[PDB]
């Protein structure tokens, strides 16, 4: 209770493990091995989730980085966190639109290399660097929305109905929620430092849940996972 940013973590580790339960008890006696995927993925993300924010509220997943000057507070756990989730995540929309393989890796590996940038740039000693890092982390971002735009069209003529409206609300709640990332972080303790932390740690707060537990919650109810029978 130390750090004002407390309050935040606290009600993400709260907001995350609540999630968890509930897709949890939700995907409880589903038989449908479409369906099955789709919930291992997507209780798996809030889980992953909570566990860092506990670490974060904790003070285990918090370090220092003396950059400008000063030493400044790094929660390096959020990148623990999104190394796993965000890749997961992408693959709840691969696996909706039935993408094919190379797709698949394309996309987790330009997430791989957005996150694993953003972990170097957020320790980065060398405050200019810093920015670099951001620069080429969001590159890797474009290509992502670039590929959920642009390379799922061989897949739009066959794609069920249902199929292609969950995937077109989630995906519109992907790149809306994700082009905010790169924003708290430029604005934040970790980029120009014009929103204080504990202003930060409440946007990455309300941006998470909506990105896991909100998406889970609109991929969960839909009919498009699961598989097409009688
Ligand atoms: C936007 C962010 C959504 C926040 C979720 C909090 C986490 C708790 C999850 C509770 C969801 C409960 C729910 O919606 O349940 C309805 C359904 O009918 C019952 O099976
Ligand atoms: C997922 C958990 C990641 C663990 C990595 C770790 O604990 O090492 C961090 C370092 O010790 C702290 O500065
Ligand atoms: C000037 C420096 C230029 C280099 C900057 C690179 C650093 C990371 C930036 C963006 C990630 C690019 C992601 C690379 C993944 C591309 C995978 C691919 O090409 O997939 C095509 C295939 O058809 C499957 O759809
Ligand atoms: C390229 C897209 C535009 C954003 C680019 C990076 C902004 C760099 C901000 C530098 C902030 C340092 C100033 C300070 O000391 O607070
Ligand atoms: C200061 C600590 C007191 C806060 C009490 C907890 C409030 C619950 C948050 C509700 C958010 C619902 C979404
Ligand atoms: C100090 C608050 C701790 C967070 C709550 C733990 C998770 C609650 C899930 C039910
Ligand atoms: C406590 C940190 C947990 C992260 C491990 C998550 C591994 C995910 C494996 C499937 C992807
Ligand atoms: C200054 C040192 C800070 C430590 C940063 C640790 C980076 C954590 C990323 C973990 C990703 C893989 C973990 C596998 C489990
Ligand atoms: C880099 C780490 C990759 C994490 C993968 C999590 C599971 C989804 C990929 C298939
Ligand atoms: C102090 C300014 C440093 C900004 C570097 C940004 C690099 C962006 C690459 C394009
Ligand atoms: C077709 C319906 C797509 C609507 C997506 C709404 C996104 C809201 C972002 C928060
Ligand atoms: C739809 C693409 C939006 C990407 C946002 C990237 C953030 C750029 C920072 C602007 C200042």
């Amino acid at each position: 209770t130390g750090r004002p940013e407390w309050i935040w973590l606290a009600l993400g580790t709260a907001l995350m493990g609540l999630g968890t339960l509930y897709f949890l008890v939700k995907g409880m006696g589903v038989s449908d091995p479409d369906a099955k995927k789709f919930y291992a993925i997507t209780t798996l993300v809030p889980a992953i989730a909570f566990t860092m924010y506990l670490s974060m509220l904790l003070g285990y997943g918090l370090t220092m980085v003396p950059f400008g000057g000063e030493q400044n507070p790094i929660y390096w756990a959020r990148y623990a966190d999104w190394l796993f989730t965000t890749p997961l995540l992408l693959l709840d929309l691969a696996l909706l639109v039935d993408a094919d393989q190379g797709t698949i890796l394309a996309l987790v590996g330009a997430d791989g290399i957005m996150i694993g940038t953003g972990l170097v740039g957020a320790l980065t000693k060398v405050y200019s660097y810093r920015f670099v890092w951001w620069a080429i982390s969001t590159a890797a971002m474009l290509y992502i929305l670039y590929v959920l735009f642009f390379g799922f069209t061989s897949k739009a003529e066959s794609m069920r109905p249902e199929v292609a409206s969950t995937f077109k609300v989630l995906r519109n709640v992907t790149v809306v929620l994700w082009s905010a990332y790169p924003v708290v972080w430029l604005i934040g303790s970790e980029g120009a430092g014009i929103v204080p932390l504990n202003i930060e740690t409440l946007l990455f707060m309300v941006l998470d849940v909506s990105a896991k537990v909100g998406f889970g919650l609109i991929l969960l109810r839909s009919r498009a996972i699961f598989g097409e029978a009688e």
